[PDB]
């Protein structure tokens, strides 16, 4: 690795990677599962009613949007909701084991999952952690390659699946 590539980890971190995977829009969008969503990965809410998504929106920025926020805006919110998993993670007696006995890198792969899917998903997947925990690393990315979150939208999930298999950023590189 060049002194350039041996950089790249301090580059790297939980904001850097939900940003790319989540993907960073101003305007609300469907994800690939049609819920409506905003900014980095900010699920607005379940319901097909746009007008309710325009609600929850004007709420969680506390200004009238009318479906439109700013870069600092969105910002302000995923930093919100990577504090939320986070949070989610730890005050959690099944996950917070797990999270412990895991390196640095693949902490940031669990806080991603758990913004992604949310807490009570990710623990639910009782065989992946438990993998995790064992360091069975590569049996526990196959495992997640079987769920719905990875299989209904792929390209959302599988760096993170590509970075609890390995502990390093690779999947993140030359995008
Ligand atoms: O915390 C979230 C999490 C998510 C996973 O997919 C595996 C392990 C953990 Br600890």
């Amino acid at each position: 690795p060049t002194t350039e590539n041996l950089y790249f980890q301090g580059s790297m971190n939980i904001f850097e990677m939900l940003r790319i995977d989540e993907g960073l829009r101003l305007k609300i969008y469907k994800d690939c599962e049609g819920y409506y969503t905003i900014g980095i990965g900010h699920l607005l809410t379940k319901s097909p009613d746009l007008n309710a998504a325009k609600s929850e929106l004007d709420k969680a920025i506390g200004r009238n949007c009318n479906g439109v926020i700013t870069k600092d805006e969105a910002e302000k919110l995923f930093n919100q909701d990577v504090d939320a998993a986070v949070r989610g993670i730890l005050r959690n007696a099944k996950l917070k084991p797990v999270y412990d006995s895991l390196d640095a890198v693949r902490r940031c792969a669990a806080i991603n999952h758990v913004f992604q899917m949310g807490v009570t998903g990710v623990a639910g997947f009782t065989n992946v952690l438990r993998m995790l925990q064992q360091k069975r690393w590569d049996e526990a990315a196959v495992n997640l390659a079987k769920s719905r979150w990875y299989n209904q939208c792929p390209d959302r999930a599988k760096r993170v699946i590509t970075t609890f298999r390995t502990g390093t950023w690779d999947a993140y590189k030359n995008l």
